[PDB]
């Protein structure tokens, strides 16, 4: 028998990397495991292909947010049985456990395979010599903004490009996703959305939710964030960072790996960003702190041919040992609770503060209709910083795309 298996690029060598991982299994089960690895690019479509068409592998990586949508289509297997032989509800953060399933569902459609939440990576070299005290600069957003001032402000060159740092490099172009303001939304006691009497209606346009939107694109207004970063992506930000270009940007825990590796393998140990990386949780907001909670689970179709083996697979990812070995190759955190009192993870200080940060981790409702939900919520946001472009952002012009954001988003619920 054979099974195939869908993944993402999760590391640098991502085919290579998860055919190590399941050689065990392999040997143990006697039987080949084919691999077949979708850039995140265009992994939304190879999976709802499959779905539809009723033709795909047997097991498939998602991401966590997209686990109501796939779910609702009426493709997967549930897998309560797994969950069940990996201790249940209890082995998971919560904030995993809600991506197992479509909101209010039953049964369980995902196996938690690994997570990934966002903070900000500094340059230490860059704030020393600004005088700023890390702890001070992302304790909270006053702390944020006065660093930023520090650092826009410092005499600090890199010592290969010989320039400056710009403060924080942040993407302004359309978003794809909420990730990069889901925090600030949420740090102002803001959110997406609001389960109010049963139905879910959006919240984007609350006075506390358009505080943190407004904080957040505001810093771009007062010039922290360079004119050309409001046309860059995010991997085109983190390439900024790597080339020594800014001071603090937003990302998951797999640049602590990148940093240890050559340029010639995805990495860039070569690079002074390398040897001088600091990693910080996001500042508190008025009503607390909290980041981006994210990762991928993996789930099973309910045409494959093989399901008594792949959730036999299942119970393998899902389970104490994978977990810690997927984690090292990759740089994310394991999905499974008791995996992370692991000696390898306690000992690399950067991803203690991602380990710390996962109390404040924030996940959105595992519902079908997320995704369009998001495309409406990113679009609009995307001509607020068209304002920012113009240095014409104003609370009222944002209250007003917010709102329209909130008539479209009330309807697709
Ligand atoms: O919104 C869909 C889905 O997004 C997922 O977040 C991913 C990021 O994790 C991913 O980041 C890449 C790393 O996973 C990869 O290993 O390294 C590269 C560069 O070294 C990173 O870019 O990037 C994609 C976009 O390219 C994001 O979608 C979330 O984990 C998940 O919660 C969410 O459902
Ligand atoms: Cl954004």
């Amino acid at each position: 028998k054979t099974l195939e298996v869908w993944i993402m690029p999760n590391s640098p060598q991502p085919a290579e990397d998860f055919k190590a991982l399941v050689a065990p299994f392999e040997k143990a089960h006697g039987v080949e495991v084919k691999v077949t690895v979708l850039d995140w690019g265009v992994a939304w479509t190879k999976i709802t292909t499959a779905a539809t068409s009723g033709v795909g592998p047997d097991l498939t990586q998602l991401g966590t947010t997209w686990v109501g949508a796939i779910s609702a289509m009426g493709v997967l297997e549930p897998v309560d049985d797994v969950l069940e032989a990996l201790g249940g509800e209890k082995a998971y953060l919560p904030a995993v456990w809600r991506t197992t399933r479509l909101e209010g569902a039953r049964q369980a459609t995902a196996v938690p395979w690994f997570s990934e939440l966002r903070a900000f990576y500094y340059r230490t070299d860059a704030l020393k010599a600004a005088g700023v005290n890390p702890a001070e600069m992302f304790a909270s957003w006053q702390g944020f903004e006065a660093g930023l001032a520090r650092l826009k402000a410092s005499s600090f060159r890199d010592p290969e490009t010989k320039a400056p740092l710009a403060p924080l490099c942040t993407p302004g172009r359309t978003p794809r996703t909420l990730h990069n303001a889901a925090p600030w939304i949420w740090g102002a006691g803001g959110e997406i959305v609001r389960q109010a009497g049963g139905r879910w209606q959006s919240a984007l346009n609350s006075p506390e939710s358009l505080e943190g939107l407004y904080f957040f694109l505001s810093l771009a207004q007062k010039g922290y964030v360079p004119a050309e970063s409001l046309e860059k992506n995010t991997a085109q930000i983190e390439a900024d960072f790597q080339a020594g270009k800014c001071a603090v940007f937003a990302s998951g825990p797999w640049m602590i790996q990148r940093a240890q590796v050559p340029e010639a393998k995805g990495g860039f140990a070569e690079r002074t960003a390398a040897k001088n990386l600091g990693v910080a949780p996001y500042p508190a907001g008025p009503k607390g702190r909290y980041t981006f909670f994210g990762g991928s689970n993996l789930a099973l179709f309910n045409f494959s041919k093989n399901k008594p083996l792949a959730k036999e697979l299942l119970k393998y990812l899902g389970g104490p040992e994978a977990q810690v070995r997927y984690a090292q190759m990759t740089g994310m955190l394991p999905a499974l609770r008791s995996a992370w009192s692991d000696p390898s993870f306690q000992q690399n200080p950067l991803l203690r503060t991602f380990i710390q940060a996962a109390q404040f981790g924030r996940t959105y409702p595992s519902l079908a209709g997320w995704g369009g939900v998001e495309n409406l919520a990113v679009q609009h946001l995307g001509m607020a910083w068209d304002l920012v472009a113009q240095g014409r952002l104003t609370r009222e012009a944002l209250k007003d795309l917010m709102d329209k954001a909130s008539a479209a988003i009330n309807q697709a619920l």
